[PDB]
């Protein structure tokens, strides 16, 4: 009568859902019928747990995933599994960007990005330094976007800043149209990638 | 009483640096010899407040900044200038990240963005956009940077034939924040430089 490291994952990962923002090791244990004592054989500490859990996301993101399209398609599709993924894990979105993971939700993910980076034609030396690149551009983007005031320009004297005053009516605060954003400037990085490839 | 300026000033004190500890409210608060709402009160709201803090730090990025160089080293600079400022406060960029900073700071990092951005020759129609997906970008990853090593400590090479060969030489995701800004930033205005007429 005892569950796996990967039942207490995916039991976390389901309590972090509904927040808000509430989650303890006491609840997970609790929800478990267990103590607290006894998840931590599992997991050297609480930082090590969130970031298993975060693992976990991934798999669930990598759930279904089959590598069609051209080399390019696939990245996006991958990004755009993770973003989904996340979209309702704020606080794993924040551990993985900063620390990954190193489990099996990671190994797919990897292994799918250094294929299509394989495929591109890039050179083998220099595709970990690509992948390195890549993942933090998508894993920063996802962490930012999951974490009304006064406009910068309200007041601006415009003889001093002509430039703002004449945009500033039709920029969009950084908080908004952030799927779009992410899109763009990832299909942005993907053209670099696709320039430096023969 | 105290006013806003001495306010800001002291939360400016703070952040400025060695040791220039994570900055909060609650110790600016206890240093005024005030307490955290009623700085709340004095800015409206917290995140008003919060704001008004990260503004200092735009503000500082910009000191002295002289235009140099063409529009992409100009947006190159800033990009620099506003990481270097944020580099120990994480918390003050996911503000400005998140909601702009509002005041003079944001207003010279804006206008020098702008006139980098029109001086690339995208069509002004286009500039807002461009503005919105590049500040995203470097917010993005300045939020994400300020808090013999692998990721994945191997892989089956069964299951994961391409990974298993790359492992070692993949670093963990929070290695080497720096250089990767760097060419992150400079691929995105590679794109700038091939969409503009």
């Amino acid at each position: 009568r005892r569950w796996s490291t990967e039942q207490i994952l995916d039991a976390a990962a389901e309590l972090l859902l509904a927040g808000d923002a509430t989650f303890s090791v006491r609840k997970l244990a609790a929800s478990l019928g267990t103590d607290s004592s006894s998840l931590y054989r599992h997991f050297r500490n609480k930082t090590e747990l969130l970031r298993a859990v975060a693992d976990r996301i991934l798999l669930s993101a990598m759930d279904g995933y089959r590598p069609e399209g051209d080399w390019k398609q696939r990245l996006t599709a991958v990004a755009l599994r993770l973003r989904e993924s996340f979209g309702q894990q704020p606080q794993l979105a924040a551990v993985w960007g900063r620390h990954g993971s190193g489990g099996t939700g990671s190994r797919l993910m990897m292994e799918e990005v250094l294929q299509a980076l394989r495929a591109s034609g890039l050179p083998d030396d220099e595709i970990p330094a690509r992948y390195h690149r890549l993942v933090i551009l998508i894993s920063s983007l996802i962490t930012a976007e999951g974490g009304q005031f006064r406009v910068a320009v309200l007041g601006a004297d415009p003889e001093r800043f002509p430039a703002l005053s004449h945009f500033a009516r039709e920029i969009r605060p950084l908080g908004a149209d952030r799927g779009a954003a992410f899109e763009e400037i990832l299909a942005a990085h993907l053209a670099h990638l696709e320039a430096a490839a023969p």
